[PDB]
């Protein structure tokens, strides 16, 4: 309710392909955790959620923004939410205002890790 649980292993995947947000949710939170033994320098994971359309261009960018910077822009308008980068052990967690997501979708979910968003990645729905 409200929430959902995030995993990001080893084998460079998240637990979900797909996340379901209620419209009667004033606020909604993602939990991410990544469970195995990798250290966040060669198998770092993030949350990162933007609209389809500026996927592509977060991506692009966080690369590059480095690993101290979450491998993310700071002040990246185009975010609409987004954990710091975490490694085995390691969790981290984003409450945002349901209001942020325009009822009009589209929305996708991703990892900033270099090369990872090719499997890291998914939808984010309301309804
Ligand atoms: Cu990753």
């Amino acid at each position: 309710e409200c929430s959902v649980d995030i995993q990001g292993n080893d084998q460079m995947q998240f637990n979900t392909n797909a996340i379901t947000v209620d419209k009667s949710c004033k606020q909604f939170t993602v939990n991410l955790s990544h469970p195995g033994n990798l250290p966040k320098n060669v198998m770092g994971h993030n949350f990162v959620l933007s609209t389809a359309a500026d996927m592509q261009g977060v991506v692009t960018d966080g690369m590059a923004s480095g690993l101290d910077k979450d491998f993310l822009k700071p002040d990246d308008s185009r975010v609409i939410a987004q954990t710091k980068l975490i490694g085995s052990g390691e969790k981290d967690s984003v409450t945002f205002d349901v209001s942020k997501l325009k009822e009009g979708e589209q929305f996708m979910f991703f990892c900033t890790f270099p090369g990872h968003s090719a499997l890291m990645w998914g939808t984010l729905h309301l309804k």
